[PDB]
């Protein structure tokens, strides 16, 4: 039987490097919640794998150019990898070309302030002008806010299609930092799963506030028509049920939180 490989993406808290990883090999090399989860999947489907970062660090899209597949997504469709365990959201352009998982992760988008800012909704934010807030300039979250047909998000977009300076960054960090040094008159629009990552970083000082905007799941990948697929989908399940997935989390999240 034949080493299965695994494509994933170095993305705190998911995957990232021991700190001797220069003296380490394969597996060893990483450590973090997908490293966890792919672990247990192996264990319930009874296969041994390598753990192997895509190549060009995304997640996947096709090129609007040359209708490439790149990231985890090509790795797949491309015969490159057999399974890509990560935060990959399911959408419907890549479940029409790989097979997903249920989803082993439930996220949406969320509001992050500096803590003592007084906004605790998008209604709050989006009748007022006194606190900017804004976005990844390249998110998915951009995109759910130009397509919203919602009074409330529509109003949003609006705002922070023309704000001057702009709203959008160009990285987490760049967003990040741009909460902490504004002294509570910027607020970032984000994933609830980093939001909450955020806020168990030092100095503490980011929250995440009011409900999320939408529903999404990460689910795991498999080439369509992978034999994998089936067992790798019950494994989802059982360790949900199992409450491992929680586990997991709250592992990453929590007990490694810094506050
Ligand atoms: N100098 C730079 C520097 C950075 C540039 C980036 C860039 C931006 C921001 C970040 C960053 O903050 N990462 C942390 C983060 C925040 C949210 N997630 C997240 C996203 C997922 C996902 C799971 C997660 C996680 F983690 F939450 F679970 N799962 C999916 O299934 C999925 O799909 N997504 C995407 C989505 O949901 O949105 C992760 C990192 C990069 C990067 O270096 O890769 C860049 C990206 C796209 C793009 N088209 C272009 S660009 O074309 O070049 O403009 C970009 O340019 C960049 C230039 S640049 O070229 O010089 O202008």
């Amino acid at each position: 039987n034949k080493t299965v490989v695994v494509t994933t993406i170095l993305e705190s808290p998911y995957v990232m490097m021991k700190k001797n990883h220069e003296m380490l090999e394969g597996n060893e090399r990483y450590e973090g919640y997908c490293v966890d989860l792919a672990a247990e999947i192996a264990k319930h489907c009874g296969f041994k794998y390598k753990l192997t970062i895509v190549g060009d660090g995304k997640y996947g899209a096709r090129d609007a150019d040359t209708k490439i597949w790149n990231g985890m997504v090509g790795e797949l469709v491309y015969g490159k990898a057999d399974i890509a365990i990560a935060p990959l959201t399911i959408t419907l352009v890549r479940e029409e070309v790989i097979d997903f998982s249920k989803p082993f992760m439930s996220l949406g988008i969320s509001i992050m302030i500096k803590k003592g800012t007084p906004i605790e909704s998008a209604e709050d934010l989006s009748k007022q002008t006194e606190i900017a807030y804004g976005t990844l300039d390249s998110g998915s979250t951009k995109e759910f806010f130009r397509r919203s047909k919602i009074a409330v998000f529509d109003k949003m977009w609006t705002y922070m299609r023309s704000a001057e300076p702009s709203v959008f960054v160009r990285t987490t960090a760049e967003g990040v930092a741009r909460v902490r040094k504004s002294k509570g008159k910027y607020a970032y629009l984000l994933e609830s799963t980093m939001n909450e990552y955020i806020e168990q970083r030092k100095p503490c000082d980011t929250m995440k506030v009011g409900g999320n905007l939408d529903s999404k799941g990460y689910g795991i990948a498999t080439p369509k028509g992978s034999s994998l697929g089936n067992a790798v989908n019950l494994a989802v399940l059982k360790l949900n049920e199992q409450g491992l997935l929680d586990k997991l989390k709250n592992k990453w999240w929590y007990d490694k939180g810094e506050c």
